[PDB]
Order: structure tokens, then C-alpha cells, then sequence
């Protein structure tokens, strides 16, 4: 009993750390997501090479 | 998603590079359409080449 009590903190603990790397990953698919509208624009021909530099 | 709404402002970007160039030579029209009644009044031997040259 003391353990699963026990083994449900790590359990929660587990949990905890889960959490926090796809709370970091879900920044990382909203900078992916601008840095595909950084692609999009770049690819056009009436940028410059100034402006695509620029990008 | 993001991709389209962006490429729809590269269609649109184009579309004003394109309306630029046709705009432009709207007026290569004019000036070759003038440029040839100089050419039929150069072309009438009442002309002297004092006129001729002066066309």
C-alpha cells in the first residue's frame, strides 16, 4: 500500500515531466508554423534579393 | 492554410507586377500609333526634306 500510494506520486511525476516537454514542443510547431510563412513569401519573384535577405 | 492566404498575396503581388508592365506599354501603343501618321505625312511628296527632316 505504501508503495503504489508512493508509486502514484511517480506516476504523477511522470506526468509532470511529460507535460512540460509538450508544453515546450507546442512552441516549437508555432515557430515552425511562422517559418513556413517565411518560405512562402520568399519563394515569390517580386521579392528582391534584398528583401528575401531580409526574410 | 497559412500557406494559401500567404500565397494569395504572392498572386496578388503578381498581379500588380503584371498590371505595371501592360500599363506601361498602354503608352508604347500611343507613341507607335503617333509614330505612324509620321510616317504617312512623311510619306506624301508635297513634303520637302526641309519638312521631311523636320517630321
Amino acid at each position: 500500500i505504501r508503495g503504489l500510494d508512493m508509486a502514484s506520486k511517480n506516476a504523477q511525476d511522470g506526468i509532470s515531466l511529460i507535460q512540460t516537454s509538450e508544453g515546450a514542443l507546442n512552441e516549437t510547431h508555432s515557430i515552425l508554423q511562422r517559418m513556413s510563412e517565411l518560405a512562402t513569401q520568399a519563394a515569390n519573384d517580386t521579392n528582391t534579393d534584398s528583401d528575401r535577405s531580409e526574410l
